[PDB]
């Protein structure tokens, strides 16, 4: 699968793109570093030197952002120390990178550098939590479209740090046929056969409602096939007579117990959408020593 | 006070753009409705009636953002059926808004136009939860400088719409002296004083961590005074030595009950960054009939 270098791709050439723009909102739509008021009240060259800690058990994510934000506004300037990645578990009260440069940058650079970190990582934080009880299963955590809007991108990529894997990018990169598709073309076969062949490369999903339906949908060539409402005696059936070609997605946006038995059926992927439409931002702060 | 234009011209401007931003993510990079592959698969004329609808009781918020999705997708090719205006009650199972239109757009503007309201209503539903245990006071709720990146005015605008009081939106338009600053300047009295030299007109207000500070900065003629760590005594104490000019700002982010017993104190505002840094999506769905 190449979603992975399709959306590492995307975020490199999103990250500016976004940067730009929170920077902007906060200095008055330009992206000049002057134009911070309260921060003229220091000599252009007092340096400085501060640190950002998190003040509860999480998980990183946001690196890339944060270097693009002081890099916009004095590139080279504003050396940074890193003590954890994209990825790590981050403790109560451990420092996660410091500081370096003039003064009056890091204080205007310092909301935005907070306000990306805080959402990534609180996104990542609540993934892990959720994957954390899938544990000696062999079915995997998913995202969806319901994001933030313009944070698309970004909390693909929290939720891959937070230990999920990601669904289609939009409505692009992956076809979901459902019940108004399957009546249009006459049948899941006919629907799936347009399917591969307005763009043969992309990979096609049916929606299926009940048992039956799913035979259908085996036959037809589906590479995936999401349940819509079966129970966990529909799941485990459903399950068994896949085997190959077996790509089950279960919508289970439910419950965090029932999260279990569902993955208890061995279907291969669960899609929560919850993880990406809420956000409980990671508490952090940048403290001057 | 123009805040409130300042705000609504900025968004004014500030929507199309916001918009423009989720219709690419999902159409992978313009906005060409033809871009989603599923949609192909439909009649390409057979329109639909689709209602939007909350499971959830709440207050409203996104007419003018839904309103921009579907005219940038077709302009004036769907026609829109408000019952709700931006910031009113809502009702479980009650209708939002209907959708009269070509099935293959309706479908696509579907996510994206749900994610904007989703956020918004989450966010204004919430602030009218807050704004709510401030009844009897004189007390006024603010929001801070902690939003998710991008939608700056998005969430200022869905603030006033649940009750709360808009505070600056960036660094360019007011001051909060903070201890950082107070450092470079020599004091306190030094640095508002040394601040409205600078900039004359744009509010002034300073951060103080105790007695002696504030009425300190009182003196110097500050506006508004952010009392920083003060208990509920020393802060009750605190609005009776200021009375005039008595712009007493608190930010408490500290929990639903004590809240209650600081707005109590008669302090003027409580700005919670609380509303802006964290999103419970408000639960609705668009059924088609
Ligand atoms: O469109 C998707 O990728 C998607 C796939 C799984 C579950 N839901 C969605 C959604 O965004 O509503
Ligand atoms: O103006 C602000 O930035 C602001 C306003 C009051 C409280 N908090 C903040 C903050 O972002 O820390």
């Amino acid at each position: 699968d190449d979603r992975r270098d399709a959306l590492l791709e995307r975020i490199n050439l999103d990250i500016p793109a976004a940067v730009a723009q929170a920077l902007r909102e906060d200095l008055g739509g330009e992206v000049d570093a002057g134009n911070d008021i309260t921060a003229q009240l220091l000599p252009a060259d007092t340096q400085a030197h501060a640190t950002v800690i998190t003040r509860e058990d999480g998980v990183f994510c946001g690196k890339r952002w944060v270097e693009e934000v002081f890099i916009q506004l004095a590139g080279d300037d504003v050396r940074l120390t890193w003590h954890v990645d994209d990825g790590d578990a981050i403790h109560a009260n451990q420092t996660v990178f410091e500081l370096q440069g003039p003064a009056r940058v890091l204080l205007t650079g310092e909301r935005t550098a907070l306000n990306f970190v805080q959402t990534l990582s609180g996104v990542a934080s609540e993934v892990r939590r959720y994957v954390g009880l899938l544990a000696g299963t062999q079915t995997q955590l998913l995202d969806t479209r319901k994001t933030l809007p313009g944070l698309r991108t970004a909390l693909k990529y929290a939720v891959l740090c937070g230990g999920g894997a990601n669904h289609r990018l939009g409505l692009t990169d992956a076809f979901l046929i459902k019940e108004n598709h399957i009546i249009a073309s006459g049948s899941v076969r006919q629907a799936v056969e347009k399917a591969f062949w307005l763009h043969p490369d992309v990979p096609v999903e049916v929606e299926v409602e009940n048992l039956d339906e799913l035979d259908d949908a085996l036959k037809a060539g589906a590479d995936i096939i999401m349940l819509d409402n079966f129970n966990t005696d529909q799941m485990r059936e459903a399950v068994k007579r896949v085997n190959g070609q077996a790509r089950l997605e279960v919508s289970g946006n439910v419950t965090a117990e029932t999260l279990r038995e569902f993955a208890e059926t061995g279907v291969d992927f669960i899609s929560v959408g919850a993880l990406t439409k809420h956000v409980r931002a990671l508490d952090l702060s940048m403290r001057f020593c």
